[PDB]
């Protein structure tokens, strides 16, 4: 019954103690209660760096990490992102 191997793999790698470390910084990113992020809400935290983004450019940014269809970035997708680099060296 292995169809969603994508995120299923990141869940087994990251325990409850490690998942908690991201729990705090997860709601920070969203800022809409803490359930699922978006392309607009995300653009805000990204700006903190020191640049000037746009609505059109943000939709391409997520287009990278959004190979599902939903369009949002729920807790059951953010963990798959960070996990990708964790693998070996990346
Ligand atoms: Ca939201
Ligand atoms: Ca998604």
């Amino acid at each position: 019954a292995s169809m969603t191997d994508q995120q299923a793999e990141a869940r087994a790698f990251l325990s409850e103690e490690m998942i908690a470390e991201f729990k705090a910084a997860f709601d920070m990113f969203d800022a809409d209660g803490g359930g699922d992020i978006s392309t607009k809400e995300l653009g805000t935290v990204m700006r903190m760096l020191g640049q000037n983004p746009t609505k059109e450019e943000l939709d391409a940014i997520i287009e990278e990490v959004d190979e599902d269809g939903s369009g949002t970035i729920d807790f059951e997708e953010f963990l798959v992102m960070m996990v990708r680099q964790m693998k070996e060296d990346a």
